[PDB]
């Protein structure tokens, strides 16, 4: 039965691991990781976490299986944290939330749901973003377009190409928004052209999705929710798919939730039940552990208060690396300006490096990137820092 | 695009709870539990499991991301426990195991498999088995027929039956097998009637799929894994998806596992390899907790032998239970002969009483069971016993 299976291929950055891993120079440098990584170089787990964990060991007294939909708490504070307390869509109860497997389990979850509870055939991914996108909405037998986003050449959200290109898409068709830090080019629209793809989307009758992985990492908690709440404003029906691995440094233990917006509380009730219908059929019901450690965190005003300080540290660590690397990089003489790293948030962008470039800078460099010329700047170090500007410096 | 949406149906068990709590009646029994139950009526946390989780806590470093697999001592401990250590399975690594978010997981996993990189189409299930199956498995677009198994009438395995409804399925197609513990009979094969299944499915080209649930329920580890271990040493290709929900009282921490086997390495790993793709356009990567929980029990020597310990007791508080259910009937005046509860193993039963009989014990009696007669004999306690069976007597 297994004799004429061919290959899965690869996924690039595990193949980019397992090269940096094998590899004996000693200033290696790995910005193909796809994490968080503090100063020392290190993905620690966080001081809230580490104390809610302490506090579940002293009083859990059950394994016993969760609703489908997961930790009401855990529903509740997810709301409030994406559409701010006091929403409407709150206070009317017009949204229902599934605790998932991670960010990745939320879309997989609604792309099943769509694709058997509605007439959805089709969905929107931007260009230049995260590649399992793809793979995720495919595999529940759904279309994938891609529509204009990035500008390569001016390293910049090209509005005009976007609009334009979302106008071949049709009424009922999806399309997905990164909520924030877009994946992977750093780039996000301004408030205001928030609101402007807000108001054509509802003109045009599209399902917008939000993939919501990084609330907290370009300006704050309230701040990345903008665009969101823009569009929540405007719809009567949405999507999001929402982690919290990033932000709480949860990782590994599968932390995401999956939100429906409806029109109104009896519609959103009905369709959540075919949502819960789509769980059972995949995993059954969620994990408990990362997801109680975050509504433990989130209902306590003293754990809050400090993972609002630790995620915070995470962000400014951020903007001082990019700050930092474009400095070195003029400084050690860069033949091309680089300020537009300044420019994007969250842990990616583009480079602008050619793919000779990047790999010339391994072979002979020992400093590792994706073909793509992406980088994690939180893989930079002020230690690191000059010995990878002329390293690059020496490429261009 | 969700106004026209129609409701799921519904999933009694979770129907009957919710009736179950409104009941203002003091008396009452939940025989509808899909859980294992102590003598206080509690599912408890494992004291081998509480000491796992304090060393988790006290040496966890970092809650990065694991590999699409999962912790390798969790798959190598697994792969130990079902083929028995020293297993030519094993040296001629000829088995990949990947960790996923429970027993269910795992099934779904399997079935995304098969339906993108097989031939298969249909999936042979018993009769009067777990329900979820059928969802499971059409989830991923495969037909789910039924075969014979269990004789309402005698209470019992009706071989005949069954090598005659298997007949029907062609070469190719998947067979699904309760490893042991049959959910919901409690009847298993013998040693002998495994190998004669093992020898059939060998001659008509089925692929063994084994959902092994309840491994250390019925009589012990290493027994309850014979009819496995017996198929394992005549196929070059099986499947198996198992679940340390029950054994390991990790309900909500989602720790499972799917092994591939096929004839040789290579073929294995090329096959493994396309699991893997699936996975990762599900959840990504499965939850560390509840698995990390496991390797750590299982590699360490005291607390395996507290953990195993742990397990015997609760299966024969159970095997205690059918026991002095069947008494308890007996000496309350009982009609039928019930004997046939004390050779079904695992927590699972059909009682053998009508739709009505059923009805009626809740109505007149606060006594919950499922509409079909399944109890769960980890419902019943030294305590409620008396009451239960003159209930049950007053309905014959």
């Amino acid at each position: 039965m297994f004799e004429n299976i061919t290959a899965a291929p690869a996924d690039p950055i595990l193949g980019l691991a397992d090269l940096f891993r094998a590899d004996e120079r000693p200033g290696k440098i790995n910005l193909g990781i796809g994490v968080y990584k503090d100063e020392t170089g290190k993905t620690p787990v966080l001081t809230s976490v580490k104390k809610a964990e302490q506090y579940l060991l002293e009083n859990e007294t059950t394994k016993n299986y969760l609703g489908i939909d997961g930790i009401p708490e855990f529903g509740r504070c997810t709301q409030e944290l994406l559409f701010g307390k006091g929403s409407a869509l709150i206070n009317d109860k017009r949204a229902r939330t599934a605790q998932t497997p991670g960010g990745t389990g939320a879309l997989r979850v609604a792309a099943d749901f769509l694709a058997k509870n509605t007439s959805v055939k089709r969905v929107w991914v931007s260009n230049a973003s995260w590649p399992n996108h793809k793979s995720v909405f495919n595999s529940a037998g759904l279309e994938v377009r891609e529509y204009a986003y990035y500008d390569a050449e001016n390293h910049t959200l090209d509005f005009d190409a976007l609009i334009n290109s979302l106008n071949e898409a049709q009424a009922g068709d999806v399309v997905l928004f990164h909520g924030c830090c877009h994946n992977a080019t750093g780039i996000d629209p301004t408030l205001e052209q928030w609101q402007t793809l807000a108001q054509l989307s509802v003109e045009k009758g599209w399902l917008p999705l939000f993939d919501f992985a990084y609330q907290g990492f370009a300006r704050g908690l309230e701040e990345d929710a903008e665009g969101l709440r823009a569009f929540a404003a405007m719809h009567k029906e949405l999507i999001v798919a929402s982690s919290y691995s990033k932000n709480f440094g949860l990782y590994n233990e599968r932390v995401g939730a999956c939100t429906l917006v409806a029109a109104d509380s009896e519609t959103v009730d009905r369709a959540f039940s075919q949502m819960k219908a789509a769980i059972r059929a995949n995993y059954s019901n969620p994990p408990a552990h990362g997801a109680s450690v975050v509504a433990t965190i989130l209902s306590n005003d003293a754990l809050r208060a400090i993972w609002e300080q630790e995620l915070t540290d995470m962000r400014q660590r951020i903007q001082r690396m990019r700050q930092l690397f474009v400095n070195t990089l003029q400084e050690k003489g860069a033949n091309r300006d680089f300020s537009f790293i300044i420019k994007q948030n969250g842990m990616f962008s583009f480079s602008g490096l050619t793919k000779e470039q990047v790999l010339r800078l391994r072979e002979e460099f020992g400093v590792y990137a994706v073909a793509s010329g992406r980088v994690n700047v939180a893989g930079m170090t002020p230690d690191n820092m000059a010995p990878l500007c002329e390293a690059i410096v020496a490429v261009l």
